[PDB]
């Protein structure tokens, strides 16, 4: 799973241990060893939410599988808690786009995960 | 609504009320509230269109709906007229990648939009 | 096509002439006209693989058809090939998403390519 975090939030904001805490809950909530989860987190980003600059952040979860309805609601409680705990940011002010992917169109160590 | 611009062209390039522009012509464009509407710049990128380094810029628009041969097209104009006008990026250097997302795949809120 | 590479690699290890490299191999790679191909490569991500902050990549390959199971493998060979030589990133701390994208849903030059 790849999981990437875009916000307005600066960089001073991002708790040390972030990426480490993604990484953890991410591997639980999908089923998947953390060998395989990605986490990216971009601060400082020019953006805005409803046309306010107020904290906010755009994100995207990539799996391949384990991705549905009750899932994905599951992942985005998971997620905005905490990303409203860590970075002080509003749920409703974060999307975060799901995408199922296929293992054909992922690549990894010169091949796919087909 | 999300609207992202990546582009090579300065910061100190992107006019003040530009966020808010976009916001305002996706809302209308979109026939969605701007309180919906998310929008993202990010300038100064290493980038490349055609192997060219000249101004250039890689965008996307995600949308629950509203996405379509004729809606892209009118999309594309807009947004290709709005970058042209503010940034002095040509048209023909722009891309823009639509999605038409899944309202079970668009986390916001503690949950989905399904 | 567009390729787009998120790594934690500083911007002082981006070799020169890096982005009209990958333009030329993703020419000859896709078979697609090279003032097509659009290359974005961002450094100094804070980013974690496998929990790890070893350097890796996030990246992703979109195209108008070209994508599918042989040719995507053929794709990951190549990019791990030059994000090893060029940036020194172990092939396995790094993810590929490769995106078939519709003509009617890629926005250029005030339209789009349906
Ligand atoms: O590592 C990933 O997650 N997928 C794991 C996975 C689980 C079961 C399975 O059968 C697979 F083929 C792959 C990918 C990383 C890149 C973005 C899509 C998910
Ligand atoms: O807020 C968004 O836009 N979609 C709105 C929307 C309009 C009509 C509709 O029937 C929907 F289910 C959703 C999403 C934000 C995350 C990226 C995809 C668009």
């Amino acid at each position: 799973p790849m999981f990437i975090v875009n916000t307005n939030v600066p960089r001073a904001s991002v708790p040390d241990g972030f990426l480490s805490e993604l990484t953890q809950q991410l591997a639980q909530a999908t089923g998947k060893p953390p060998q395989y989860i990605a986490v990216h987190v971009v601060p400082d980003q020019l953006m805005a939410f409803g046309g306010s600059s107020e904290p906010c952040a755009l994100c995207s979860l990539h799996s391949i599988g384990k991705i549905g309805g009750a899932q994905n609601r599951s992942y985005s409680k998971l997620l905005c808690g905490l990303l409203a705990e860590r970075l002080r940011i509003s749920p409703d002010r974060v999307y975060i786009n799901y995408y199922d992917m296929n293992a054909a169109n992922v690549g990894w160590n010169n091949s796919t995960f087909a």
